[PDB]
């Protein structure tokens, strides 16, 4: 009252689909919530404009260095840096200060697995900003400390976890999870130009060398009691957006059971959208909104389930998921800012 | 050996017709005269020019499209039947049995009966030699045959990733296939759900759990290669391009990398067409787009004791065209990879 929101690395994809998200936010419109200091690495004194031409209410902005005294004087603070670190920074800032970090330094809830993964010391866990995990919700009230999921363990774990918490599926799980190419950043390299992307796909990071192998097992490990394991294989496509994760693990289970877990899960979860009997996900359908679109299936010959998911990458897997869990930590209406509805085509 | 091969491409408008013409104006056979490009034929559109579905094919334009009828395909020493989504059975039945018939289709594919009907709702035709030449037996069952029944594009690139472990004995029998695949897969029959806006910016698995009619043949090259019982989870997924198949396919597996692979390393030291990526590469439709290369990288998951081999193809050479001119080749006694760069067209 007001609440005063920063963003640090607002220049990158993950801050500049923060600052679209608040910017239609009906806390913004009503001016209970202020966008302050917008900050990067890089580029102080630059205009927001030169980095967002999509963001022209805001295009004036001029970007300030990132650093605690900057962001110091602000209710909230988004570190919008999914392929960052920002233990150290967040160390800086006020317990009361909401802070809600869209990198993986308060994911994970196992050191060792942390530095197995990551190589440096673990920095320790914050609630995890996936509302619709069971048990999540209760720990992001009035919470001043968010980590927000990676974008594939949202897919993943929203195609996954109500099968194996109703325990109808075996723990080792296999996603193929193809990805539009904004949740590789923004920093140029030779392999993320579009003359390379375009008319092209290849799997990256495969046979569980990615980082977010073990954030879906973690996620999953909390809905069961038996050894998870994850095969997870990420595909670049030529979107800039979407994930469509395909998720299967051997069932002894009917297909009607399992229909029954997903419809029981996600019936009151306004963001979650199980598909019509003979409709499948498409990520072109929840671009640009907060919807995960899910539907599953049985593979009788093969003792198999599956499980699609398709999420935009940049909203429910990132930004969105973000504003989700900071319309929780503050008691506002948790579907403020978020809408369901996709731009296609 | 074959000196004057007077060649008909039936269904010539599709996209396998259009790639079949592309690849023989491009062949040796054709530019020494041994290969003649005879009638284009397409089911509607007769009296349309070649120019008018294939802007690309220039050398040809001018043709005129006839109807696809026995008549008018009579009088080639080979006939490509380019409907990889067609059923052409009844038409093959009417050409003069000395010809060489080339089926893009399904109708020929399978060994089968039971597993068939149940797929495609009819009775099983039989089986004409598969053409994946790469295959253990698969290449002497070409040499000289006048019978093709060319794969298809997703049981091309999965067969590929996986039967050298699987004959090894190196995983286990049960596999999963994600494949992603350009829209160039579906053919050229205009619905709602190809449409370039639709697909533009959006992928989407279909035909999952089962019910994509290229599980069976997947499995059925799987379980040439072993005595054990095979099953096959198989996800197509398409993706905004217009060609190219990446496939990621998984088993689980106790067994150390090396041995894997050295199963691929035997499998494929001699293979012109197929290529393994070296240590810390991985493949890339982009790179073998306009190729009939195939490019495969393989992986062990020791954390979920699971093997993972990535394979890349385009879906219209390796996965159709390509697979149809190699067999032909084979079928002709002319040199395996005449007409057959294993160079892409990247970016």
């Amino acid at each position: 009252n007001a609440t005063k929101v920063a963003v640090a690395g607002a220049s990158g994809y993950a801050g500049g689909e923060i600052l679209r998200l608040l910017l239609g936010h009906p806390a913004y419109a009503d001016g209970r919530l202020r966008i302050g200091a917008l900050t990067a690495a890089t580029s102080a004194g630059s205009t927001l404009g030169e980095h967002h031409p999509h963001l022209t209410p805001l295009a004036h902005r001029v970007v300030e260095p990132t650093e605690a005294a900057v962001l110091g004087g602000h209710d909230a603070v988004f570190l919008a840096l999914p392929h960052g670190h920002s233990a150290v920074l967040a160390q800086q800032l006020s317990p009361e200060t909401l802070i809600i970090d869209c990198g993986a330094d308060f994911r994970l809830t196992d050191a060792a697995v942390w530095e197995r993964f990551y190589g440096s010391s673990h920095a320790g866990s914050w609630p995890y900003g996936l509302p619709e995990l069971p048990g999540a919700r209760d720990q992001l009230r009035g919470t001043r400390r968010i980590a927000v999921p990676g974008c594939y363990p949202t897919a993943a774990l929203l195609a996954l976890f109500p099968a194996l918490a109703a325990d109808l599926i075996e723990p080792a799980v296999t996603v193929v999870a193809v990805s539009g190419t904004s949740g590789a950043g923004r920093a140029a390299t030779t392999d993320l130009l579009g003359a390379e992307v375009i008319g092209s796909a290849r799997a990256y990071n495969i046979a569980g060398v990615h980082r977010h192998t073990p954030e879906i097992a973690q996620g999953l490990r909390a809905v069961t009691d038996r050894d998870v394991s994850v095969s997870f294989t990420p595909v670049l496509i030529p979107a800039s957006r979407g994930i469509l994760a395909t998720c299967t693990a051997r069932t002894r289970s009917p297909l009607s059971q399992l229909r029954a877990a997903y419809e029981k899960a996600y019936h009151a979860e306004p963001f979650i959208y199980l598909m019509p009997e003979g409709q499948l996900p498409r990520t072109g359908a929840v671009i640009g909104s907060n919807a995960a679109h899910i539907a599953v299936a049985v593979d009788e010959d093969a003792q198999t389930f599956v499980a699609i998911a398709a999420i935009d990458n940049l909203v429910k897997g990132t930004a969105g998921a973000a504003v989700q869990s900071m319309n929780l930590a503050l008691g506002w209406p948790e579907t403020d800012g978020l809408s369901v509805v996709g731009v296609a085509p």
